């Protein structure tokens, strides 16, 4: 009767229900469920070519150009029509290629199919089906190096998986068996028992089970790998798109088009040409005003910039966003693996005798056998790859520091058995009973471990110092824990605390392993603090100094302790030594206490604010009025959960800041997607994780993403402004002829539009970006006073030389006056056509050189090379032709002029116009300040960040 959403069909499923779904029906249920859900295939439509063309041809411009071709054919200017078709043909081919390439990349990612082993309710079939996989299907996963087709909760056993594409996470991720329960929660809601579509399985092992077996949850390409590709198809728009502002500027040109049309009507009525004939002249005037090569030129800008970035390694999707890069005002960054260096030496461990802390051991090897050694060795979730161990750089560096070595493939639920170094001045090899994974939001990991001693099993928890110390029973927790940790965090050593609890369970029993994560991480005794050292990436310190110099503010968003983030921030130059840092702190509103905000300064040898994640939680919920003041003044957001990083992005955006994210981790995945410009620095090739994936492991990417964006925004504005200048230069030329004896050209018009303008337009879009990022932001409105001024003033100079030419031509003593008794197509030679075309041809080229204006955002014009050769070549051909048309006289329909003097006068006028155009654009750059000061002495931006800044300047936060 009424359709129900697949999510709505499977939203309320129990923990038990996922196990109920396991060993699902072989065929009848499969077929009906598969029919209801639809086939498990990516929904990218496949088009041979002509299938695309019909859809592609529906664009409104294409219709107008088709009408224009017919109109020009009716006028019998075949040659101009021959060009007008050909330029549209180039436009459609390039648009087709652009569209085809954009789909092809995405389609190539999702073009994967492989034979799958599927479990029957009383069966275990092998390689039976893949694309037809049942929505609730249970399957046995491959042993090693196996891509996972569907998002499936793991019912039994443990899996090691590479999720690098899905989460931006190169490091191997542990997967564990789901626990059946009366409560219903989604596998995604667990966010760990689920195995995600298109993720490689490094290894798969069942300690107790015969093999690892998983039950499919959300599937059919509409979740995970496809859910993101599906996002890339029909993508999210940008608000207040600059094309609207350009569309307003087209309306200013539309007034000029109407004014021209009425001028023509008066001239034609005065001329007394047939009314039927006058309509064709009016129609030609309107069609001429439309530029044929603009639609192609706009594509070629983007395609050249994608080409420029692909070579730099910054692999891009949604190429429209490269301009958005140009406008970004703040760039958010992550601490570890981006601002700092991935991989960290363990700078020893600190042990505690009783309540008191003992002095730090430089090398973890020289310590007594007991809890801390075992915890240091066993806490990690490292697995053994071919002749090697694979894990998180922190956990890997810790175990190598202990000197204990992981046992290989060769009880029941016994895994990752830890072999001792076997050097003595007890070896007691130890085996893990239960593994708990580390979640960035959760901020800790835990293990249950047993030994041949066969005592009560001991649970070891390694996690964030504050949460672990808080979780520990306050018996062992030292009085000065906070102050002692403050030494290590202030130094800049990433610190993780280890807590041990003896657990009263039956040792080496599978059943005994089953336990509540909270119950294992409940009552705890603080054991020691690890002192991991992460060092700043060499290039980070430079890029941040430039981004601060441009006045694009750099905000740091991190899950690590506030003092470490303050040390990294003070190091990079987020906060310079001259600058002052305030630590906003908040007390929870609860019992008899209301919410309190306390601001405490920090002093070290622009009023920068550093906020812990929890303080920001209270500020957003219980101080909404203050949030604008902190988020416009906050530089070092720290101890932030993965969800909190998205909130900073969203609140900074609602304050009208253009955010950017250069994170390299699963924690940032949310923030990267939400942010305007998102860059994932550790990914290989194009990926769905971020809009602008990089393959260089540095912040050196981010300046390049801004620098190219500003170039693409200036190229888009230059190509638009040159296309307007050409059309009005054509309008003036065609009109000067329309008044004067009702004449035009055919082959001449093909030559101008096809060779002079289309070649220059495509070639002017490949200049490339400026060397150094600049203080001045690229101008963002096409309908600006400078742009409008520049175009209008230049067109006056165009007309001046053009009219001057005609006056000089008529004034020439040898000049023979033209017949002016016969139709424009019939009068193949006209003495005026020769002069007007010959003067106008060169000026069409000159406009591009003046328009280029290559300095703040683009490199000097000469550096282009293919443009510069073409400009000179076409100029040389035109110089050659104007002096001596020879053979080309006949095709050009040129009236041969023997007199050298008038040709030199004509060359002089073009040179004068050229000098004029260059002088006008240089004058325009110099004149802007005087104009701006007089037009507006002072103004206030509607955007909230610029006002809140100005308010804070007038009255600061309480000092
Ligand atoms: N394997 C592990 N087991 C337990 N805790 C870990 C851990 N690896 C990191 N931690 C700690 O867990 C907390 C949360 O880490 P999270 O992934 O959110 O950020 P992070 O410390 O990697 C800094 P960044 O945000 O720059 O990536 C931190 O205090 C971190 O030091
Ligand atoms: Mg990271």
């Amino acid at each position: 009767q009424a359709f129900y959403q697949v999510s709505l069909l499977d939203h309320g499923r129990s923990c038990d229900d996922v196990h109920r779904s396991r060993h699902g029906l072989s065929l009848q249920d499969q077929m009906v469920r598969k029919a209801i859900y639809g086939p498990n295939v990516i929904s990218i439509p496949v088009k041979s070519y002509p299938q695309l063309l019909v859809d592609e041809a529906l664009n409104p411009y294409y219709g107008f150009q088709a009408f224009s071709i017919a109109l020009w054919l009716a006028d019998h200017y075949y040659w101009y029509a021959l060009c007008i078709f050909l330029i549209s043909s180039i436009s459609i081919c390039l648009s087709l290629y652009k569209t085809r390439k954009q789909s092809q990349t995405l389609r190539d990612m999702v073009k994967l199919s492989m034979r799958v082993c599927v479990c029957r309710p009383g069966g275990e079939e092998e390689w039976v089906d893949s694309s037809e996989l049942v929505p609730g299907d249970c399957l046995v996963l491959p042993q090693e190096g196996g891509l996972m087709p569907c998002d499936a909760a793991l019912v039994a056993g443990e899996c090691m998986v590479n999720e690098s594409s899905l989460t931006g996470e190169s490091i191997p991720v542990l997967k564990t068996a789901l626990p059946e329960g009366l409560g219903p929660y989604c596998a995604e809601t667990h966010r760990r028992h689920t195995l995600f579509c298109g993720t490689l399985i490094l290894q798969a092992r069942a300690y107790v089970g015969p093999h690892v077996l998983a039950v499919v949850t959300r599937t059919g390409f509409c979740t995970a790998k496809g859910g993101l590709v599906s996002s890339i198809l029909h993508p999210r728009p940008i608000n207040f798109k600059f094309y609207k502002h350009s569309m307003k500027f087209v309306a200013a040109l539309s007034v000029l088009a109407l004014l021209g049309t009425i001028y023509s009507i008066f001239i034609l009525y005065r001329n007394r040409v047939p009314l039927n004939e006058i309509v064709i002249r009016a129609l030609d005037l309107v069609t001429v005003v439309v530029p044929p090569a603009l639609p192609a030129a706009m594509t070629v800008c983007t395609l050249y910039a994608q080409s420029r970035l692909r070579r730099q390694g910054i692999f891009c999707i949604h190429p429209l966003r490269i301009n958005l890069g140009g406008k970004l005002q703040l760039v958010c960054f992550d601490k570890t693996g981006t601002l700092t260096e991935d991989g960290l030496d363990v700078m020893g461990v600190v042990p505690l005798k009783g309540q008191a802390f003992l002095p730090l051991v430089p090398e973890p090897r020289r310590l007594p056998v007991g809890p801390l050694l075992r915890a240091l060795a066993t806490c990690h979730a490292l697995s053994r790859l071919q002749d090697t161990p694979v894990g998180d750089p922190m956990d890997l560096k810790m175990v190598e520091s202990t000197g204990w070595v992981l046992e290989e493939e060769p009880g029941t639920q016994v895994l990752a058995v830890m072999r001792p170094p076997l050097w003595e001045p007890p070896p007691v090899p130890v085996s893990v009973l239960h593994r708990f994974p580390f979640s960035s939001a959760l901020q800790r990991m835990s293990v249950v471990v047993a030994w041949p001693g066969a005592t009560q099993p001991e649970a070891y928890v390694k996690g964030s110092p504050e949460l672990v110390a808080g979780l520990c029973n306050p018996e062992t927790v030292p009085t000065d824990f906070a102050q002692m940790l403050q030494s290590y965090t202030a130094a800049g050593y990433r610190v993780v605390a280890l807590a041990s609890k003896p657990l009263p369970t039956v040792p080496s029993l599978e059943a005994a392993q089953q336990l509540t994560r909270d119950t294992v991480e409940g009552d705890l005794s603080l054991l020691g603090l690890l002192v991991m050292r992460n060092l700043l990436k060499p290039q980070t310190t430079p890029v941040i100094q430039a981004l601060r110099r441009t006045r694009i503010r750099a905000v740091m968003v991190t899950g690590d302790n506030l003092q470490t983030a303050v040390t990294v921030a003070r190091g990079c130059g987020m906060v310079a030594p001259q600058e002052h840092l305030i630590i906003v702190h908040a007390t929870h509103p609860e019992r008899g206490q209301p919410a309190s905000l306390e601001f405490l300064p920090m002093e070290s040898p622009s009023r920068h604010l550093a906020l812990s994640g929890p303080t920001f939680g209270i500020i957003v919920k219980h101080f909404p009025k203050l949030l604008p003041k902190v988020l416009v003044q906050g530089t070092v957001f720290a101890r932030m959960a993965p969800e909190q990083k998205t909130e900073l992005v969203c609140e900074l955006q609602k304050l009208q800041y253009c955010v950017g994210m250069c994170g390299d981790g699963a924690n940032d995945c949310g923030a990267l997607k939400a942010a305007d410009v998102g860059i994932s620095l550790s990914q290989a090739e194009a990926s769905v994780v971020s809009p602008f994936t990089s393959s260089m492991a540095s912040i050196e990417c981010v300046p390049m993403v801004i620098r190219e964006g500003r170039c693409s925004l200036d190229t888009s504005f230059s190509v638009f402004k040159y296309m307007a200048l050409y059309s009005l230069t054509q309008f003036i030329s065609v009109l000067i002829l329309y008044t004067i004896n009702t004449n035009l050209g055919d082959l001449q018009f093909l030559a101008i539009d096809l060779v002079i303008t289309t070649t220059v337009a495509v070639l002017m879009s490949r200049t490339g970006p400026a060397l150094v990022l600049g203080r001045v932001r690229p101008p963002g409105a096409l309908l600006s006073v400078p742009v409008l001024s520049s175009l209008l003033l230049q067109m006056v100079l165009v007309t001046g030389v053009q009219l001057g030419g005609y006056f000089l031509t008529l004034a020439q003593p040898w000049f023979v006056p033209l017949n002016r008794t016969v139709a424009a197509p019939d009068n193949l030679p006209n003495y005026e056509n020769t002069v007007v075309f010959s003067l106008s041809s060169f000026q069409y080229l000159i406009l591009a050189a003046a328009v280029s204006k290559g300095a703040p955002f683009r490199r000097p014009l000469y550096t282009n090379v293919p443009f510069l050769v073409a400009l000179a070549l076409l100029s040389s051909v035109l110089v050659g032709l104007v002096l001596v048309p020879g053979l080309l006289q006949g095709p050009l329909a040129l009236r041969n002029i023997t007199d050298t003097g008038f040709k030199l006068l004509l060359l002089g006028l073009v040179t004068l116009n050229f000098v004029g155009a260059f002088m006008l654009e240089s004058v325009l750059d110099q004149c802007l300040p005087a104009c701006l000061r007089r037009l507006r002495p002072k103004r206030a931006s509607k955007k909230r960040f610029k006002q809140l800044e100005r308010e804070l300047a007038e009255q600061p936060w309480p000092p």
